[PDB]
């Protein structure tokens, strides 16, 4: 069985800047990531796609897209979003931008940008945040700087169900 | 079933122009048409990918991509990649860019485009070829600009496997 994680951060950047480090560092431990991200932005063969292939899929010599149409009114669902991708390939995967999810959550502080502390709804399921700021909890508080044992306490929590 | 045919050629014959009629022509017959591309030409949390996210799934509201990364085998199985389409929304798979494979196929050809007739190879997988002249030979031969004459003869096609 292979477990979903997300990872919450109030505006700003960052997280990315962050995630770019923590991915590679998930890797040294020998974990394949798979990322599941939600935008606003939206999104190559992109007329053959308006002219009416709803699913389409650009393949190359290094990577493959596949391209899903839903201007149903959807496309939120995590749970399916995942049954499409191949992981038996895959060990951990990251979930960033669906709002209102039940599901192991990993907050992100980081001062100067932004507000205050205590700001955090520690839902029934977070289990660690990750300030540049020292601060009280009841549950898990990393270094948002420290790569590696934010990559450790990661790979724990995993065994750890798993 | 849920059919895969290609379309073979040459460069320089149109392919990807006639696929932009043949798309919605196959669409108005009321046929739901997905299609599979290659391209030797290399084709949006980039960063995130180049960076250890084997597979990064970018959701929306009006659709989502799958972007997997493959810096060792590049991907050129045609059954593994239509396996990763939705079929349940697709009741053809059009297949294309891909040079030698083997699956039902329509060759085409265009009198003028640097290459004579006698060099086009009829292997047990054509089911038509479709050219913009006639040629003497023995295989469904279909004007190439006649779109909805083709879809037709998919559509037909596509009955008798079915």
């Amino acid at each position: 069985m292979i477990p979903l994680l997300a990872f919450a951060a109030w505006s700003g950047t960052g997280k990315t800047t962050l995630l770019k480090k923590l991915i590679p560092a998930l890797c040294a431990r020998g974990i394949r990531p798979g990322l599941i991200k939600h935008t606003h932005h939206d999104m190559d063969s992109y007329e053959l796609r308006k002219a009416g292939a709803a699913q389409t899929i650009v393949a190359s010599q290094q990577r493959w897209a596949l391209m899903t149409e839903t201007p149903d009114e959807e496309e939120l669902d995590l749970q399916f979003l995942a049954s499409r991708m191949d992981t038996s390939k895959l060990d951990l995967i990251l979930v960033e931008g669906f709002k209102h999810e039940e599901i192991a959550k990993i907050v992100l502080f980081r001062d100067g940008a932004g507000h205050r502390p205590e700001e955090l709804v520690i839902d029934r399921h977070v289990i660690a945040v990750a300030s540049d700021v020292p601060l009280n909890l009841d549950v898990a508080l990393l270094d948002i700087n420290d790569v590696e044992g934010l990559a450790d306490f990661v790979v724990e929590w995993m065994q750890k169900q798993n």
